[PDB]
C-alpha cells in the first residue's frame, strides 16, 4: 500500500458536507479492501487444512483449491452455521467494493447530472448581485453629485420549482439507503460466530468418491476472517457515524439560515425584501449554495463590511456607502 | 486493485454525446473489464485453472505434466470424459476471454461514433451556437435601440436538418447495435451462469503415444476447474448489470420519446427570431439536434438569459423587449 | 491483461489520413496486439508451454532438464518424432513471435505513408482550404459592395492535380502492400488453425551425447506443447478479424466509388468560384486530395455558411446573394 | 522504498505554516513508517511461525502457521501469558497505525476545506483593500508634491466580533492534538508489551483437529518483526512526544500573534494609525496570524516595510519619501 | 512485453532528416531492439539458459550448482569440452549482448547526423526558405506595381555551396558508417545462424578445486544451451532485415542520381530570380542542400503557388506577368 | 537500479547549500536503494544453518526466530554484545531515518526562506533597474524624491539578523546531522564484522525442554559486508561534504565580489556599497549576488565597469551609447 502513501504525499506537497461525506464513505471501505488485500498481510489464500501428510505436495493442493472452490456447492459443504456464512466470507471484498462503488454512485449521478440549471443559475444570481451593487454604487455616487426584481424574480420562480431540490433530496436519500444497507450488512458480516471459517470438507466426488487414498474429510479454515471481522468493525464504526451527518444534511430547511440577502436588502437599488425561508423548494438549496459560495462574492464582503457598520451605527447607509466605493 | 483505488483517490481529491449515453458506455464497458480485472487479481486468483488430485506417488513435476495435460486437453472434446460437454470447459477457459471480447464489442460503437459521427455533429452544435449568439446579441441591440439581412439562417437550418436524417441514422445505428451487443452477451452470461457447476469436476485421463500404454499412470484423474463458483457469480452481477442497463438503452433509443422542453421557445420570445420552434416528429437528425440542443444549451450564456427572460415571463410581471433591455446581454 | 485494461479504462474517464484507413490501421493492430497481450496474460498463459511427464524417478531438476531438452528439441528435427512433421513445431513454438512480426509489418505501411506522403497532403489540404477562405472572403465582399485577379486558382490546382498520380501512387501502394500482408497473414493465421490439434502432444527422446549411451533415461518422453488450444483460439479470433476487416481495405482500394458527394458545387453557388467542380473519375491525386477535402470539409467555417446556404437554396427560401448578404461572413 | 524514492528523487531534484509542518509529520512518520513495515528488504516473510514438527508435511506445517496465526482473534484458544490482546495489537499494528495516520489527516482536509475559503477571500479582501489605501495614498502625496473611512479597519473590527473561523481553527487543531495524545499513548502501550507475546504456545486442535491423534498437542508459535513493530513505534512516540507542543503553541492563538502589520499602514496618514489587533479570542486574531503570514505577498507591504525601516533610521521626510517610492 | 503493447498501442492513439534515411534508421533500431525485447519475453522466453540433468544422485542445489558451474565454463575454453569450439559458445551467451551493441552501433551514426549537421542544415533551410518567400513576395509586388539591389542572394549562396563539399561528405560519411555497421552486422548474424545447432548441447565436467578428486561427482554433465534456436530464428530475422536494407542504404548513397525534379526550375520563372538552376550533380554540398530542399520544399506555400502558376505556364493559356498579377 | 539509471539516462539526454542537500540526501538513499536491489539482496538477511534433520519449515521458524532474537538479548549469544545485532538489524531503517531528518532542514528553511528571500530579491531588482533606467535618462538628458531606496533596504538587512539567523540554523543543524550520521556510519563499519556469526538457542517456551531441537544453531547475520562498504563509502561521502557546509557556515567571510559596485558608477546611485563584516540579513541578501544574473541591467553596469577598467572611454558617454 505504497500508492496510497503516494496519494497522501501529492496530498501533503457541491455542498462541503456532501464533499466530505463523499470522501469518507469512499475512502474508508475502498482504504479498507487495499488494506485487507495488502502485500504484507495479503499473504495466505485462506485455503490451510493440514491433509495427511501422506497427502503429496500437489494432493494437498488440490484439497485446499477442491475446498476453496466447494465453498460455493452446498451440498459438498458441511458447516454449523451454513453455506451463506462461506459465500459472505468469499466475497467479503467484493461485497465491499461493490457497497463502495454503489455509494460512490450518487454522487457521480449529480457530477454528470452537473446541476445544470442550479450551476448556471449560481452563476446567474452571482452576475445579478454583482450588477445589483454596481447599480447601487453609481446611484449614490450621482446622488451624491428596467429596474425589474431580475435576482428577486428569477427566486420566486425557484419558489415554485423544487426540481432540483427534489434530485438533492434523492442523492442524500439514496445516499443514506445505501449507508444504511451498507451497515446492516457489515454488521451481519461481523454479527459471525467467526467459528464459520474452521469447517470440515470431504471432496470425495468423481473418481475420488470410492478412492481410498482419500481421507475421510478434511478441515479447512479461512484465514483473514479475523481480519474481514476487524475491518468490517472500523467501517462498521465509520458508517454508523456518518450516518447523523447524512441525517442533518437531509433537513435543508432546518439549515438553510443566516439570510445573505439581509445586508443588500439595504439596497435601494435592490428589493427590499428577503424571503428566503420555509420552503421544501429549490429555492433552499439555491439559497444554501448561496451561503456557501458567497463569499467569492466581494460586493457580498463589502455588503458584510456595511452590515457591521450599521451594527456600529456610526454611519449611515448612503456616506458609507457611497465611501465604500 | 490499486488501478481502482487511484482512480477513486484521484475522485476524491462541447458534449457531442448523450450524458445518459456516456454513462451507459462507461457501466456496460467498465463493469466487465471491472469484474474481469477484479477476478484477475493474483490475491484473488492465486492457483491455476485447474487441480487434479493426481496420484502421492506421482512426481511434482509429474503432477504439474498431468495438470498442465488435462488443462490443455480440456479443448480436445474427445480427450477427457464428461456428461455435460465440452462447450462447458471451453467457456471456462476462455470465460475471461470472451469477457474481454464482450468489453471490446461494447467499446465499438462509442470509438466509431467519435471517430465518424461525432464531428459533423460538433460542427454542426458550433454552427448553431454561434447561430444562436449571433441572433440574441442582435435581437439585443435592436432592443437598445428601441431603448435609445434578416434571414432566418438558424431556422433555415433547422428546416434543413428536419429533412437530413444521416446523422440521426447513424447514431440510432450505435444505440441499437450496443443494445444488441447488451442483449447477446447477456444471454452468454445467464447461459455461463446456467451452468451446473458440475463441469469443474470432471475427470481426464491423458493416455496419449506412449502414455497409451503406460502403466504407472493411474486410470484418470479427477481435475475440478477453479474459480467455476468465481466466473460464475461474476457472471450474475454482470447479467444484472446488462438486464438493468437495457432499458436504460432502449429509453436511449427513443428519440421522439425523448419528450424534451422546446430549447427553441426560449429563443422564440426573440424578434429576431421568428416564432416558429417546429423541432419533434421525425425520424431525422431534427431530433437528434434537438436533444444536443437540449443538452449542450447550458454552454451558450445566451441561452441562459434567454431562460431567465422566459422564466420571468412566466412570473408575467413584465414585457418581453422591456426586460431585454433590462438584461442588457 | 491487468494494468492494460486498467489504462484503457481510465482512457475513458486536419486529418491527414483516411479515417477509414486509420480504423483499419487501428483493427488490424490492435487485434494481434490484444491477442499477443492475451498470450502473456497470468490468468491466462499458466505457465511454460511445454510439459513432459517423466518419469517420476526422474529427479525435479533432471526433469526440468528434460522439458528444456525436448523444448530445443522442438527445432532440430531429426529429434523429435512427430506424425505431422517439425513445421508445426516451428509453428506452435514461434506463433505468438510469428504474430507479433506479422502486426509489425502491417504498422509499417501506414508509418511510411504518415512519414513520406503526409506532409505533401497536409501542405495540399492548407492551400486548398486558404484558397477557398479566400474565395469565400472576395465573394462576401463582393456581395457586399452589391448590397452597397478572378482566376481560377483552385480550380487550376485541381486540374493540376487531376494529371498527377504521384501521391496517389502512393496512397494506393500503401493500401495494396497493406492488403497484401492481411491476405498473407490470413493464409498463414487459418493454416496454423488447420492443425491436427494432436501433433502438440507430440513424442520426444533427448539421448544425444553421453545421454546417448546413458541407462537411467527412459527410451522417450511424452511430452506436450501446451497452450496450443488457446493459442488455436487466438489465431481463430484473428483471422476472423481479418477476414471482416479485408473488404474493408477493399473498399478503400476502390477510390474512385469511395469518391462522392463532391464539396466543389458547395462553392459552386458563388460567382467567384468555377461553376465546374471537375471532380470526378480522376484516377490520379485528384481522387486522393478531392477525398481528403471531403473529410476535412467541416473544418473550413465558411464550408458550413456555404453547405447552409445550399440547404436554403435547396429549401428555396432565399437568392443566393441575398443569403450571402444576410449571413454576412 | 520506492514511490518513496521517486518522491525523495524529485525532492532531491494560505494554511498556518506551523501546522502545515505538523500534518505532514504527523503523517509521513506513521505512513513511511507504516511503508518501511512492508520494505521488500526489512519485511522478511510471514509475521508468525511455530515450527511444528519435521513429521509434519511441509503444506501441514503451512496450514498449522496459518490457522494460529488467524486463531489470535480466539480468545480462548491461543495459549499467552499476556492474554489474547497483545498479540492482538500485534496482529494489526499496521492497520492501528493506519487508523491513526488517516485519523489525524483528516482535520487538516476538514479546515482546507470548511475553513479555507472565507479566511482566503477575507484574506484577499484585505490585501486588496491594503493595496488600494496605499495607491491612494502615493497618489494623493504625488498630487500634493505638484471617502476617507477606515475601510479595512471597519473590516476588521468586524471580525473583532466574530470567532467562528476562530473557533474552527482552535477546534481543528485541539482535535488534532487530541489525536497525537490518545496516539500516543497506544503507541507507547505497544511498544511497552514485554516482547514475550511474540513466542507463544498455539494448539490448531478445533473439530476433527480436536481428536486427531497424528497432530502434536501445540506448538509454539513466534509473532515475527514484532520487535521492528517495537523500534518503529518507538520512533513514532518519540516523534509524537516532540510535536504535541507545537500543536500547543500553535493553540495559542494570542501567543503566536506578534509584530502587527498594521504599523505599516499605521504610517499612513489615509489609513487609521491604530493597529487595536491583538489580545482576542475573535476571528480577528486569527485574521491577523494570517495576514503576518502572507503579508510578504503584498509588494506594498514590502514598500511600506523598507520605508518603516528607513523612517527608524530618521532619514526622509515621510511624506517626501513616499513620494520619492514613487510606487 | 505489455510496456512495448501499450507503447505501439498508444502510438495508434522541420524534418531536418531524410525520410528514406529515417525510415533506414527507424528499421535499423527496431528490428534488432524488438527481437531482443522478443527474448526476454515471458511467453517466449522459458526461462534459464542453460540445463544439463545432472544424475538424480546429485541433489537440487546441487544440481543448480552445476548447472551454473557449467554456464560459467563456457568461458574457459579448457573446461568447456566442445567439437565446435568454445567462440560458438561465447557467441551463445553474449548473443543478446551482441544485438544490443549491434544496435547501439547502428543508432550512433543517426545521432551523429542529427547533432553533427544540425546547424548547416537547419541555417541553409531558414536562410534559402526566408530567401524564397522574399523573392516571391518582391516579384508579387513588382507586378502589381507594374499592373498599377537586384542580388541574386540564394543564387549566390548556390554558387558558393557548389564549392562546398564540407556536409556532403559529412551526410557520405554517415550513411558509410551505416552501411558498413550493418554489412558487417549481417555477416555476423549469418555466422551466428550458421553454427551447427546442435553445438547448442555440450558436455561439461566440473572437476576443478576439491572438485579435481571429488567421487561424488560424475565424469561429467552433458549440457544444453537453451533458447539458442530462438536466437538463430531472430538471427535468421534480422538477416533478412538487414539484406533488405543494405541497398536501401546504397541507395540513399547515391545522392546525385537521386537529386531530381528541380525545385528552383519553379521559381526559374521570377522576374527577381535570375534565369540560372545551377542545380548541377557534383561533389558538393548543394546536392544534399538540393535534397533537402525537395525535401521540406513543400513547407513552402509560395513553392505550392509557384506550382500553380507553372502549372498554368504549362496550360500556356496566360502570360507570365498577367498570371503573376492574378496571384495576388 | 533500473529506475535510477533511467532517470540519469533523461537526465543525460544558495546553490552550495543545494548541491549539498542533493547530495547528502541521495548518497544515503542511493545505497539504501542499492542494498534493497535484490541484484544486491542475493539472499534473505539471515540464512543461519539449521541441522538437516530440522524440517524445510523448521528451518524456516528457527531462521525466524534468531531474526527476531536479534533483539532479545538473553536469547542471543554474541561476544560484542546485542548493539551489534540491533545495528545490523536496523542499519537500513537506519539509513532512511537520518537521511529523512536530513531533508527536513531543506523543506523547514526553504518554506521559511522562499516568501522573505524571493519578495526582498524581488524589491531589490526593481530597485536597481529603477535607479538605472533613471541613470540612463538623465544621460540621455544630459545628451540633449533623491532617496538611496535600495540602499535603505540593505542598511535595513544589515539591522535585522533573523533571517541570516535562520540560514545559519538550517545550516547548523544540517552539520549537526552529517557529524552525528558519520559518526554513527563510522561506528556501524567501525564493527568487527564478527558479530554476524552468532548463535541462537530458541529453547523458548515449550523448546526449552524440547529434546529433538538441537541446543542451539550458529547463525550468520547477511549482507552485514554490504552494509559495512556502503557505511564505508557514506561515511567517505560525508567527510567530503561535511567542509562544504563548514565554509558555508562563514557565509560573511564567504561573501566576496561585492556586486554592488557595479551599480555604484551610476550617477542614479550614490557611490558606496557598504557591504561586508557582519552577522546579519545584509550578507545574507547579498548572497542577491547568487541570482543576480536575471538582471540584465546588471550585465550592462558590469560591461560599463569592464569598459571603465581599460580606461579607454568616458562612463557616460559610452553609457548613452548602450542605451
Ligand atoms: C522454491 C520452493 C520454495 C517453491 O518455490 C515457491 O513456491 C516460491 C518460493 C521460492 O521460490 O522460494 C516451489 C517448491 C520447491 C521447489 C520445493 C519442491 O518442489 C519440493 C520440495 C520437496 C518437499 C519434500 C520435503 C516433501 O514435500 O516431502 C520432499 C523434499 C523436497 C525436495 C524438499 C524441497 C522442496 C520443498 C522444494 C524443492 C524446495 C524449493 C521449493
Amino acid at each position: 500500500a505504497i500508492a496510497q502513501l503516494a496519494t497522501e504525499y501529492v496530498f501533503s506537497d457541491e455542498l462541503a458536507v456532501d464533499k466530505m461525506v463523499t470522501c469518507i464513505a469512499v475512502g474508508l471501505p475502498l482504504l479498507l479492501i487495499s488494506l485487507a488485500f495488502a502485500q504484507e498481510i495479503s499473504i495466505g489464500t485462506q485455503i490451510s487444512c493440514f491433509s495427511p501428510s501422506s497427502f503429496s505436495w500437489r494432493q494437498a493442493a488440490f484439497v485446499d483449491s477442491y475446498c476453496w472452490a466447494a465453498v460455493q456447492q452446498k451440498n459438498s459443504l458441511q458447516s454449523e452455521s451454513g453455506n451463506l456464512p462461506l459465500w459472505l466470507h468469499k466475497f467479503f471484498p467484493y461485497i465491499l467494493l461493490l457497497f463502495a462503488i454503489l455509494l460512490y454512485l450518487p454522487p457521480l449521478f449529480w457530477r454528470f447530472a452537473a446541476a445544470p440549471h442550479i450551476c448556471s443559475d449560481l452563476k446567474f444570481i452571482m452576475e445579478e448581485l454583482d450588477k445589483v451593487y454596481n447599480r447601487a454604487i453609481k446611484a449614490a455616487k450621482s446622488a451624491r453629485d428596467f429596474k425589474y426584481p431580475i435576482v428577486e424574480q428569477y427566486l420566486k420562480t425557484k419558489k415554485n420549482s423544487n426540481n432540483l431540490i427534489i434530485k438533492y433530496i434523492s442523492c442524500r436519500l439514496l445516499t443514506l439507503i445505501i449507508i444504511l444497507l451498507a451497515c446492516i450488512y457489515l454488521g451481519y458480516y461481523f454479527s459471525l460466530s467467526s467459528l464459520s471459517d474452521e469447517f470440515v470438507c470431504s471432496i470425495k466426488s468423481g473418481i475420488l468418491r470410492n478412492d481410498s487414498t482419500v481421507p475421510d474429510q478434511f478441515q479447512c479454515k479461512l484465514i483473514a476472517v479475523g481480519i474481514f471481522q476487524l475491518l468490517s468493525v472500523i467501517n462498521l464504526v465509520v458508517y454508523v457515524l456518518l450516518a447523523p451527518v447524512v441525517v442533518y444534511t437531509l433537513f435543508v430547511p432546518f439549515r438553510q439560515k443566516t439570510d445573505v440577502l439581509k445586508v443588500y436588502e439595504i439596497l435601494p437599488t435592490f428589493d427590499v425584501l428577503h424571503f428566503k425561508s420555509e420552503g421544501y423548494n429549490d429555492l433552499s438549496l439555491y439559497n444554501l449554495f448561496l451561503e456557501e459560495n458567497i463569499s467569492e462574492v466581494k460586493s457580498y464582503k463589502c455588503l458584510k463590511v456595511l452590515e457591521n457598520i450599521k451594527s456600529s451605527g456610526q454611519g449611515i447607509d448612503p456616506m458609507l456607502l457611497l465611501t465604500n466605493l
